Parts: C-alpha cells; sequence; structure tokens
C-alpha cells in the first residue's frame, strides 16, 4: 500500500482501531475518524470527530483531504452499529437508525468523497479503494436481528452498484463490501447478552454457546484477522476486485 | 390454496392483477387494495384504497379481513418502486423515498395484518404465507439502478429475518420472496426511458435488447407466468417452503 | 396443471420417489416412474420398469416406452438418489465416483437418451419440457463427512443452469430446474445420521436428529408429501420462464 | 506474511501459473512447484517436478521433495486446469470423465495424501495452512458450453466447501479455500474463442472477443498476474480467519 492516501471511519470501535494502525502497517497514508473529540491514534497521520450520519461532518473530510494529499486512493465505510430485539416491538425509526449508521454511512460519505475518489482511481493502475463493512448477518439473516440483517443486505448490494455504475462512468474505483462474522468487540460482549433478554438464551454463556459454533472454525473472531484483506483490497493487489463479496467468516455460511 | 384469505397491494401493477386472476383458479378470497380509488381490478373480491407506507392505512386493510374473516392466510406486498438514477446525482430523499415504499412497507404493514396471521397458520395446517415481493436487481449488481437494488435487497434479507423470527417464535407463519426479472411490466418499460434520457442506453431498441440477452430465454417475463409461482407460495405445497431465494428469472441471474 | 405430460421419474419406489408419483398423478400427467427395484408398488404411475439409471442400456428402456408409448418426454425427474458418509481422508476414490456417477452420471445418459423425446417437449408444450434435477442443501451449502456427496450435488447444481442455458438459446424448448431439498423424512435420512454416530461425531441417535432439525429456522425436517408440488410447479407450465433455478425447499435451512 | 510457508503449486508451466509463482517467491515462501510438462525454468521456483496430478505416484514425487527436504507443506495450491467448450449433446460421459480427474480428483489425492504434511503445515502457522483451490467463473454462474467445466469448477467450489469443514471439527489447522477467476488472457484461454465460431455463438472471433469482454463490468479482460495477488494473501496467516469461503478475483462479472 504504497503512496496510497486513505481513509477509515469507526477506527476507534475494537476492529476500527486496528484497520488504521494495520493500515499504517501497510504503510499507506491513513486518515482516522471517530464520534469522539480527541485521543489516542497509532499510525494515522490525521484524525476527524466523525459520524456516518452527519453530511456536513463528511465534508469535513474531503476538503482536509484536499488539502492534505490532494487525491484519496483508499474508502473504508467502516462505522456501523449492531441491534438485536423484538420486531414487532422494534419501530421503524428503529429500523432506519441502524440504516443511518451503517447504510447512509455509506453513502452521503462516498457522495462527499466523489470528487476525490475521483482523483485517486487516475493516479494509480489498480484503483480507487472502496471498502464497505457489511457482514455475514447481511449475507444469511438471523433470529431476532430483524433490522441488523437488512442493513448489511444493502452494504452487500449498494458496493455492487458502486463498482460497477462508477466503472460506468469511466472511473477506475474498485468497490468491493466486506463480510466478517460475530467479532469478538465488547459490542458483541453485549450482543450475546441480549439474545439471553430475549429467552433464547438461559444464560450468557449458553448464548456463547452457539455463536462461536455456528463457526465450523469454532470460535468467536478477533479484531486482528480483519485488516489483512482489508490493506488487499485498497492495494493494486486487488486491482481486479470490483464489485465483490470479500468474505472472512470462518466458513459460518457456507455450511 | 383453499379458503385463502388473501391480500394484494398494488393490484393495479402490471404483474398485480395477474396474480389477483391466476389465485382464483385455486379459490382464493382476494383482497385488492392499491394508491387507486376504485378501478376494475378483475378477480378480487375486496377494494381498497391503500397507501402502502401510510400506518393508518394497513389498519384499515387490517379492518376488512378482520371483519369478514377475522383472519390473514396469506400477505402479498408488490407496490414497489424503481428510479433509474445517476449515483453521484441521486438525492438521498428519493434513496430514502424507496426503502419507504418497498422495505419499509413491510415492517409496518406486517405488523398491523401480524393480528390476523397467527390465525392463519391456526385455521391452516399448511400455514400463514407472507409474500414480499423482491427483485434480480436486489440479488445483483446494476448500474444506475442504484437505489433500487439496495431495496430489494432488504426486502429480500428482511423476509428470511421475519420467516425466521417467527418460526423461532413458533408462528405458523414462513415468509418468501419471490424475484420476477424484467417482467414485461409498464415498470420494465419507461424506465428504458430513463436509461435512454441519461443518454445510457441509445435507443430502447438496444435497453430491449440488453434486458433481453441479460436472459437466455429471449422473452422479457410475461405476467401470468409469476402467477404459479406466487400460488404455489401461498398454498400448503410451499408448507416447507420458507426463507427461500426460490426464482422466476428465466436465466437472469444464474448465468 | 399438469395435462397431456408424459413424464419418467427415477427412484419411484423410494420414499419421495412414492410421493413425487402420487401428486403428479393427482394433478394428472402421465407418470412413467422408474427404479432399480426389480417391480415396485407405486400409486398411479401409469408404467413401471426396472432401471439402473447408471445405465445407458437402461434409459434406452426408459425411451422405448416413451417412444412407444408416447413419442416423447414433457418432464424428465432425476430423482435417483445415493448418499455417502465419510471421512475425506478414507474416503477412497472410488467412492467419490461411485457417487457422482449415479446422481450425476445417472442424470446425464438419460438427458443424452431422452433428449429426443424431450425436444418434441419443445414442441407438445409452448411451456417447455421440465427436467428436474434433485440436488439437496448438499449441493447448496457445505458440510463435514459429506465430502463427495455435496460435490457431486453441487455437479448437479451447475450442470442445471449449464442445461438451462444451452437448451434455451438453442431453440430446443426445455427448462432445466434444480430442486434443492432439506431435511426431509426418510429411512434414508432417519439413518443416515446413524453414520456421524457410527463414526461418533455425535454421541446418540437422539442427538443426531438434534441439531438436524433445528439447523432449519423451521425447526423440524420434511415430510416426503412436503417435496409434492414444487416437482409438479416445474413440470406444471405455470413457469414456461422458470429455468436455471435452484428451486429451494429446505425449510429456510439454507438461508439462514 | 509469507515467511516460512512451504508451498506445492500444480499447472506451474501454465500462464497464470507462471505469474502464481513469481509473485509468491517475491513473497519469500518456500516453492514446490509441479506440472506435467517435460521442460519447466518456472521462475522463482525453488524446485521444478514433472507431476501427473491424476497419481498418486506423481503426488508422491511431491511429498517425497517435501518429505525429504522439508517436513510440511503451508500452501498447498491445485492450479491445473482444462478449459472444454462443448455441446452438451455432443459430449461423451468420457469427455466428461477426462474433466473430473484433472479438475476435481488432481485436488482429492492432493489432499488425500499430502493430508499428512498439511497437518504438518498447520501446527507450526498460526491461522494455519491454506488449500487454496482453483475453480472458475463457470463454478459459480453458469454458461453454455461448458456444461462439463462449470460443473468440474463447480465440483471444486463445493468439494472445498466440504474439505474447509471436515478438518476444522477435526481438530487440524488446515484451511481449505477457493477463487473463482473470471475472464483472464491467457494462451491457457487463447484461441477456445475459435470454438464460439466452429458451434455458432457470436458471428466473428473478435466479437465473440467482445463478447466475452463486454459482460464484465470492470469492463476489460483480466491480466494472468492479477489473480497471484488474492493468492499471496489467502495463504497468509493474516488470512486464518478465511476458511470455506469461496474467495472471487472475476472483474464484477457475477456480482451483476
Amino acid at each position: 500500500l504504497n503512496n496510497v492516501v486513505a481513509v477509515v471511519t469507526g477506527a476507534a470501535g475494537g476492529i476500527g482501531r486496528e484497520l488504521v494502525k494495520a493500515m499504517k502497517a501497510a504503510n499507506a497514508i491513513v486518515i482516522a475518524t471517530d464520534m469522539a473529540p480527541s485521543a489516542d491514534v497509532e499510525g494515522a497521520d490525521h484524525y476527524l470527530q466523525h459520524d456516518v450520519t452527519s453530511e456536513a461532518g463528511w465534508k469535513a473530510v474531503a476538503a482536509l483531504a484536499q488539502e492534505k494529499y490532494g487525491r484519496v486512493d483508499a474508502l473504508v465505510h467502516n462505522a456501523g452499529i449492531s441491534i438485536v430485539t423484538k420486531f414487532e416491538d422494534t419501530p421503524l425509526s428503529d429500523f432506519h437508525r441502524v440504516n443511518t449508521v451503517n447504510v447512509d454511512s455509506i453513502i452521503i460519505g462516498t457522495q462527499v468523497l466523489l470528487p476525490l475518489l475521483k482523483e485517486g482511481g487516475k493516479a494509480r493502475a489498480g484503483g480507487a479503494s472502496v471498502v464497505n463493512f457489511s457482514s455475514v448477518a447481511g449475507l444469511r439473516g438471523a433470529a431476532f436481528n430483524a433490522a441488523y440483517c437488512t442493513s448489511k443486505a444493502a452494504v452487500k448490494m449498494l458496493s455492487k452498484c458502486l463498482g460497477a455504475e462508477f466503472a460506468a462512468l469511466g472511473y477506475n474505483i474498485r468497490v468491493n463490501s466486506v463480510h466478517p462474522g460475530g467479532i469478538d468487540t465488547p459490542m458483541l460482549g453485549s450482543l450475546m447478552d441480549k439474545y439471553v433478554e430475549l429467552g433464547a438464551a438461559p444464560s450468557r454463556e449458553v448464548a456463547q454457546a452457539a455463536m462461536e459454533m455456528r463457526h465450523p472454525i469454532g470460535r468467536m473472531g478477533r479484531p486482528a484477522e480483519m485488516g489483512g484483506g482489508v490493506v488487499y483490497l485498497c492495494s493494486d493487489a486487488a486491482s481486479f476486485v470490483t464489485c465483490t463479496e470479500f468474505v472472512m467468516d470462518g466458513g459460518f455460511s457456507q455450511v
């Protein structure tokens, strides 16, 4: 990932934090972001208090990189929220509230960074790499998981839309969705806990008697293994990778 | 489909009326609902003017089935929109306008027809049949169908999540998904005008053939051909057909 | 709807074998049910023939009748299946080959011998002649102790769409549809778990059946009867435009 | 991280095969490259062998070189391919079988005989060893005049969701993965578009060439070289939690 201007949202969460530091490990010129003021950022040159649900937010991202590097050669649409809760008890406003961050996190972003992710596509042979974080829960939907699965199913599909159309409009901006599994983040630290609140679990360790084993590979993911193809995608390695479904899920779904 | 109190939104759609007709030879009690005040909706047995995202509107359709029968066996949504648009020029409103008529017509409407749906699986062994139309475009990427495909993707996914959640909470309601290709409808129609106005297809003759040749069946799907697959869905012959990418394309996808 | 439809169903004296015939006759299309059984008590099945489905000499004899007796086939039904449950490391090469042979080659030879009698299907119903390839969720998804089995099914799976696409824009009118049945109750499936326990993967045959049923959101397995109308539908012309399809009748099992 | 990783590589003299080699020694992993070709100057490759993959002999020709010289296999590769286009109704079952053993059996004795060293390959390495099989677009979506091919590449796809799932639930650390490439311009994929005239698929050769080009949302025909990158990933332990799943390098083809 040499001479590549990047950016990554949500990179102060479990997966987020690593993606920045293992993208300077990739030696890409990262810019980090998160909802928060400012704290400890490793590798990344610059940070922005960011919420992928804030249009004005995003501009600040464009105008920065604009001055800062004058191009954008990567984009990891990452920041997103996972929720588990009774459907005939969930409002429509909850349903949007998920999409807001997970789906319309991708769009307003990439619309704002569109003048930029142009320039970046041109100055590299492989292209401007665009990475959306869907899931396995966007591949296979889950029970009591209704609005969380429809999120990553759009984060599945929007990608195809973004690769093929951008290809259409000439641009060389590769787009590719991302499909993790039941990642060990403190988010999921209290999401099995929410399978409990819906009865399907006597205790927290009996729902944590499902997620690892729905994986053949037999264990909760770790937020380390996830950067490996993320750099890959962003780099002229995956030059010929568009529209794709990049899946790292312990063989969760195949089975 | 004996003793089938069944609901058919957008019954004045190209596909709409022909499902209405093709459920009568099966001998079902149809309920035609649409945006129009009253037309000659051929086949139906009770007609409503029905805004498909109006919450209190699905309470006038839950009203009648409650009135006349006190059960809902089948639930078929249909009123589904497609914009053709330049992704970077697309309003988010208009992105927000499609998830609403389509994806968000399920989250509301089922809840209001849910009371009479848990009745269906008690009145019928083969259960209660909920059919959100998805489509091929909500399976696979299609540029300048940028705000249309993501929709039916969740329409693809939720179907799953609902159907799964209901069966996990021992409702006898199954939920499937129909995925028609470029169906000889006034929807497959004048969107080839949009393509044209985009200046994206040269002519409709071109546009016709691009949507003709992506099916190696050559023809683009007659609305009554989808009749069979709907019927099967509703029946107790489809009592093991839940949460399915049961297809009807003529060859748009698998190749 | 099955009118005028001369059909060939294999594995007829099987479970899903018996039932397919029943429902097709219940729609009232001329079944020509076939199996390896020397003779078979099959409700309605207008015909019965000892037919080895790997054997060419087999489909020959199928075709003799279907020509002489109707001079066409309107619905070819490869239901003829075996299942092999075994560790890849221990699975002989030929075990792989015995399976594919019976479940893919079986299918291949007759869509080649009965292909003549299918081209008239191209003619006798505009709604094409209905090829009904029985894959499975093994054809859909993967499994431990089902190596050769799933691979075999996924050839069936794929062969279908090859035949959906070829037989189409060659003018031949023939739809090829792929049924992928989920857990279906037979002294086939009611004993395919034994093996996992025979291996020892599961302690008991109760537990063999446990996660079996629960791996479908619906929570149970399938009736032989609950595999009925899906063939009928494919063989019904309500779907003249429905080919290359994985017709998934598994109880959502795959999708979640 | 392709360091202290002993590979094995088939279809070596093949055009992609060659790209795959360079792009893995310039990552500093320990190559054992294999092919049937009599003579091969396989750039990057530490060792070349003359190997028949429809042969446990050929496969135990590999095994000794990894037996004697090293003591493990960390990245076995199965890269051989035949790419037949045939009329379904002009494929003998033999021509069906020829495209089995080179394409599917090759992966079996590759993985039955090398299984010990795959295990030994999975002990020093974190997320484990990987088998990174080579299917094809054909192996996922369908296409005409690829009957025996698109199956053969489907019988890859699935075999490996079998093999992925069977080893992990065996307490080995020996991952199994697959790629499905799109249109890669090679002499391997060379004048095969002539066939799409000898039958009559599209008028000429260069509009058959651009007919293949058309489909691709990416717009262009890939390169042999491009595969290697998405092969250099899967093998490394930074692609540890990638198993059973179908890593895709097609250029958008499948996705629209």
